């Protein structure tokens, strides 16, 4: 399956943040052999008006390698079955972001389509006065209620330019259009830690993220 996997992408990520449109689009690469991805994204809609820190995690599980050999988001792009996704998030002070995913592939390439709805951000908060500035390791669990869905969850924090912590929890449902093999649903759950780098403008963001699932 070498040549079928993912080797490079691009992602257009579009939607609100409190009732505000946003729109990027850009090209990135990755190595689904160790989970990393790196992608670059600038704005089609003029500048940002809130932390592009917000956009992450959110902007490629195909890139996603198991201990043993593919994720099961490998294997159904490699055999062309594909997968839906939708996220969830609740933050700490209420707010909330969604963002359901679509993909199309041609060869080792992915085009991820991310549409985005963030709401209730407090306009004080570090995410509308842009003062977020770097995100903690994440530790996903994810569990598989039946042979079509994956549910991922975990909690998730940024460090502010204060020195504070803005914290969340999300929840993710994967929808795979032909069922998994058994092998993933006997070993469960299956973790992933992660860690993600932005580097920033106002219409341009330089995104890293790095990738590892075990069990134990
Ligand atoms: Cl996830």
């Amino acid at each position: 399956n070498m040549a079928s996997l993912p080797a490079t992408h691009e992602l257009h990520i579009f939607g609100s943040i409190n009732g505000v449109d946003f729109d990027m689009v850009g090209q990135g690469t990755g190595n689904p052999n160790d989970g990393y991805e790196e992608l670059n994204l600038k704005s089609t809609k003029g500048d940002l008006q809130f932390s592009p820190w917000i956009l992450v995690p959110h902007i490629f599980h195909q890139y996603l390698p198991y201990p043993d050999g593919m994720s099961p988001f490998q294997a159904a792009m490699v055999d062309g079955s594909g997968y839906q996704v939708h996220r969830t998030m609740q933050f700490e002070d209420g707010a909330s972001l969604t963002v359901n995913y679509r993909y199309t592939y041609e060869g080792s390439h992915i085009k991820g389509e991310a549409q985005v709805k963030g709401t209730g951000f407090p306009a004080d908060g570090p995410v509308m006065t842009n003062s977020l500035t770097a995100a903690d390791w994440c530790r996903s669990k994810k569990t598989y209620p039946n042979d079509k869905t994956i549910i991922s969850t975990f909690k998730w924090s940024y460090t502010t330019g204060n020195g504070k912590r803005y914290r969340s929890t999300a929840r993710t449902t994967y929808t795979f259009a032909k069922p998994m093999a058994a092998n993933y649903l006997k070993n469960q759950p299956m973790y992933v830690f992660r860690k993600t780098e932005l580097k920033h403008s106002k219409t341009e963001l330089n995104f890293k993220e790095w990738q590892k699932a075990f069990t134990d």
